[PDB]
């Protein structure tokens, strides 16, 4: 997360880290006790085995709940930035209580309106191109971008009904590498997104691009 501030405890207590190979590599969304969602690009094409999921610490590193993986069931239609979410099974089971929960999720057929406030969280680069990444977890306020103005600044191809955007438009304020598949909420502490991609991190007139789950719930409601 760049421009951001430090998560208080009890903040996204859905969320968690995702290490691979004992290193530093994703974030994720607790749906219940045995299922994380995450980018598809997080997962997509590697080894299972080198994940381990953390759950319930401001930390990447200790504290908290941890689980390996059971499965990976990424979206049907996933190809690169489109439809980028995927259905993480836990090999251990996750309770609720304390400073762990579970997401609510948004609405099949809903899409966040342009300028209203999401809050994105990870354990991410604090820097485009930093050289070490923060033990705790950040998180920083940006407004939804509306799609057509996201195609302007990207194509208008390259923006999918599957994808929505967030960011300032003289940049500063964004997810970036190590942030990608955890979340982003709405006003409402709605999981709306994951983090996907964008050119760059908080760049001027390049937003964050997520991954809609209103466009993704059927996906997400069957393997749930």
């Amino acid at each position: 997360i760049v421009g951001g501030t430090s998560a208080s405890a009890g903040d996204f207590p859905f969320i968690v880290s995702i290490s691979r190979n004992g290193g530093p590599w994703c974030g994720g969304s607790l749906l219940n006790a045995n299922t994380v969602l995450t980018a598809a690009h997080c997962v997509s094409g590697y080894a299972q085995s080198g994940f381990q999921i953390r759950a319930g610490s401001l930390s990447r590193t200790s504290g908290g709940i941890t689980s390996s993986l059971s499965s990976v069931r990424v979206h049907p239609s996933y190809s690169g930035n489109n439809n980028d979410l995927a259905i993480l099974k836990l090999s251990t089971s996750i309770p609720s209580g304390g400073n762990i929960g579970y997401a609510r999720l948004a609405a099949s057929g809903s899409d966040p309106v342009a300028g209203s406030s999401a809050t994105v969280a990870g354990w991410g680069a604090t820097s485009e191109g930093g050289s070490s990444t923060p033990v705790n977890l950040l998180k920083v306020t940006v407004p939804i971008v509306s799609r057509a103005t996201c195609r302007a600044q990207y194509g208008t191809s390259a923006i999918t009904n599957q994808m929505f955007c967030a960011g300032v438009s003289s940049g500063g304020k964004d997810s970036c590498q190590g942030d990608s598949g955890g979340p982003i909420v709405d006003s409402s502490n709605t999981l709306i997104g994951a983090v996907s991609w964008g050119n760059g991190c908080a760049r001027p007139n390049y937003s964050g691009v997520y991954a809609s789950v209103g466009a993704l719930r059927s996906f997400i409601d069957t393997y749930a």
